């Protein structure tokens, strides 16, 4: 189910979304909204504003959307008498499992595991995913120097104080320009924007360089091999230092593209490099996958790309997947319950729709889709990079996880402010870049839509 | 809608549960799990299991569920045609909110608001609230000391390297058998228990002690009034220490009753002087009702019952409110968008399923049955401990939240263990506590269910 296009009624945010926006102003800080929305006359692409307006969603909730919005197979499952309980009835799933539970983790999560990964725990959402991911990783690397023996006194009672050596000054390793959640643990490996930053209290881990590829990749192969080359020396010898602190650095987190922090990647070749590096150093290498995760780039996972065996030790997910959590190596297993654990630990309602979003995009080929139409809207922007180089430049992409910069942050917002206007809704990422995140439904025929009415306001701008 | 009774027709966990538990240990550490469900036949105060047995579940998957299983009310919700898209069209709520979502939160959460706190956030879980309570609280503190000063560079240049000025080293107070969540943050105000904490790194935060009552309380008076004082002086000092220590206490964070920690309670007194302190202090003074907030002790908020018209400065909430959350003052209120945030921030869904939740409560007068029940239950539990001393010691509780120690870990278990058995699940807490989470539809003659199936198991222990 999909729209023909855009219509749009008014300026976009509308006079029913200010409205709106006033009231909420009084219970909360509201200046994030950019508009409220009518779910109910959403689908496929297309998300439709209170005032009428009805847009082409490339943001897809900050790429949280897989198949669209209103999809008719998850209208089915919801009309479902056999499933009203799973939406009312929620059970703490540590404990309490309900009956189809490994059955529909066999139909979703298990079935697209990431290669290695036999373990599988869930979340609810990103944030609490990576926290976990932290704490599996650390619990994992003192279980390497315990060895198979008992827990300390000292430790036992160190740790219900907040001291060492029960609570243990380890360390996760984490790049310049990342977003992982922000959580007051994922906040320390996050390094996108001060304003998420400041006047929180951190962790003193080590921050590492992300590689910052110069555009075009054909004129640049050279610089972008020693740009590489230099971030990994960087790594390595970081991971030495804190090892050097006595503040070990337990873990690596990185994301197979940058997002949050302007939408930035690296070859498959570095990320190959840098797994090594994690192993060659007892590093537990995590790879979040929450936002790149789910298809978007032409493989369910980012880092299927990079072709290993063994690409990760950890892959947090969540989004996309509609559920959080993160598969794991068997050797990371936790020992003993009630260490990795939380009340909810996920929503047997997610699992429910997860598998059949799963099914879709298996029946409907939507990764190749996500590929063949990724490339047709990264060759028009390339198109309008050379007819607009003032305005556009450092195109890039990979599936439909597309991007490009522009001069500066207000006309970056700008650009932005006029396409959802004009009927297209876009995001922003880092300063001056404007990101691309369109659901698995996204066609072709979507990239040619956007491409000729941005074509126009560029002409016009 | 609610069973007559319970019917065990098997050992728990029955061998269709056993099969069912073994599948799931192969993809994560299933030892956790006490039986799977088939929450599809469970109703109310009734749990059911995939062997066919019904118990009666004082435990409410750890208190998290309001109004028992498969409650009419939310059937009918999730029957509306107009409430699927809630259900499958999950919004970034941060920034794309639905058109319902102010008038949905004025039905729900607005309408149990604690006094003086006109602010609102909503989160996912009980995990993230406490949390991003925390990132608010440590916020407003910087914000009294920089008044109308901004932010400087070197603030915002450290922030992003996790380093001071950006990243103050300002702590939260916690007190010992706390328990607020496990995320890096919530853990270090976590105090339970050793598995939960060891082999993570934590923050140096000041921990002070929490009452320890002696019962009977009548009998107890003095010692338990001076117990209460020694602890509201240690946790006076230990702000000040940290002062010192340049790690300024900015918040405080306490539950209303200790729950994992083994239902540790204290005066309506204890808690007013405490918040005086708070104040005295220019400490944030953090609620965390997580547990016991839901009306379970007669009052929908636990922290009512201490009469204060300013009670605190942030209430953090989740599991039976279906939704994570906290309220707060308007002067709490960040200044800024993008720093408390998270993708998610909630989810509609669950907001539907609570306004009809409290809805029931309030047209059903759950809060005053709580109540009633609960002292039918505590008194019962009174008779018992007078009869089988050698057993039950230090019965407590409020409404029916209640609880009683055992000798030790291994009798609690065993008790636990036959009343499944026999049918009804209990709850253990601390080492040797069981521990009750009735659903609010749990009535008196629920109580004598109880109290008769528990009696006729103490005579023959
Ligand atoms: C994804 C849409 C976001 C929103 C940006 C923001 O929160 O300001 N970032 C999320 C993110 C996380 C945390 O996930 P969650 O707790 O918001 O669900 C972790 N890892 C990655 C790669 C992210 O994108
Ligand atoms: C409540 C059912 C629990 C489960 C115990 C556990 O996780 O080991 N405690 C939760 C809780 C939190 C954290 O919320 P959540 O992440 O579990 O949803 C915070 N504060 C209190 C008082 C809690 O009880
Ligand atoms: S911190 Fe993940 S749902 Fe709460």
């Amino acid at each position: 189910f999909d729209y023909d296009g855009p219509l749009m009624k008014t300026e976009v945010p509308g006079p029913r979304s200010r409205e709106l926006m006033k009231q909420l102003n009084i219970i909360q800080n509201a200046e994030a909204v950019h508009f409220f929305c009518n779910y109910e006359e959403s689908r496929g692409n297309y998300l439709v504003d209170v005032d009428g307006n009805r847009m082409l969603d490339l943001y897809s909730q900050i790429s949280s959307i897989p198949i669209g919005y209103s999809h008719p197979a998850l209208v089915k499952l919801v009309q479902q008498p056999q499933n009203v309980s799973t939406f009312i009835n929620r059970p703490a799933l540590g404990i309490l499992p309900p009956e189809n539970f490994v059955e529909k983790l066999r139909e979703s999560l298990l079935s697209v595991a990431p290669k290695g990964m036999s373990q599988l725990i869930t979340m609810a959402c990103g944030s609490c995913s990576n926290e976990n991911a932290f704490k599996t990783i650390f619990m994992w690397y003192r279980s390497k120097e315990r060895g198979q023996s008992a827990f300390s006194k000292e430790e036992l009672e160190t740790c219900m104080i907040n001291q060492a050596p029960g609570c243990p000054d380890y360390s996760i390793l984490s790049f310049m320009g990342a977003f992982h959640g922000r959580t007051m643990g994922c906040l320390a490996t996050t390094h996108s924007k001060a304003i998420h930053k400041i006047d929180i209290p951190s962790f003193d881990w080590p921050i590492a360089p992300f590689p910052r590829l110069k555009y075009p990749l054909e004129e640049f192969v050279k610089e972008n091999q020693q740009e590489e080359a230099r971030c990994l020396e960087e790594v390595e010898d970081l991971i030495v230092k804190y090892r050097k602190k006595k503040k070990t650095v337990a873990g690596i987190i990185v994301e197979p593209i940058q997002s949050e922090g302007g939408d930035n990647h690296a070859s498959d070749d570095f990320f190959r490099k840098l797994r090594d590096i994690s192993r060659k150093h007892g590093c537990a290498f995590l790879v979040d996958e929450v936002q790149t995760g789910g298809g978007s780039t032409g493989k369910f996972w980012a880092h299927e790309h990079w072709g290993l065996d063994d690409p990760a030790d950890v892959m947090t997910f969540s989004k996309k997947m509609m559920t959080g959590g993160f598969f794991h190596k068997e050797e990371f297993r936790p020992n003993a319950p009630y260490r990795i654990f939380n009340t909810w630990l996920g929503d047997p309602s997610k699992n429910l729709l997860l598998a059949e979003v799963i099914n879709i995009i298996k029946r409907e080929d939507l990764l190749s889709n996500a590929a063949h139409a990724g490339k047709v809207l990264l060759t028009g922007l390339l198109d309008l990079q050379a007819r607009y180089p003032q305005f556009i430049s450092r195109v890039r992409g990979r599936g439909t996880f597309c991007s490009f910069d522009t001069p500066d942050e207000s006309i970056r917002n700008k650009l932005i402010s006029i396409a959802r206007n004009k009927g297209v809704m876009l995001g922003g990422c880092g300063d001056k870049s404007i990101r691309f995140r369109p659901t698995l439904v996204f066609r072709d025929h979507h990239a040619h839509l956007f491409l000729n009415i941005f074509s126009d306001i560029l002409a016009d701008f």
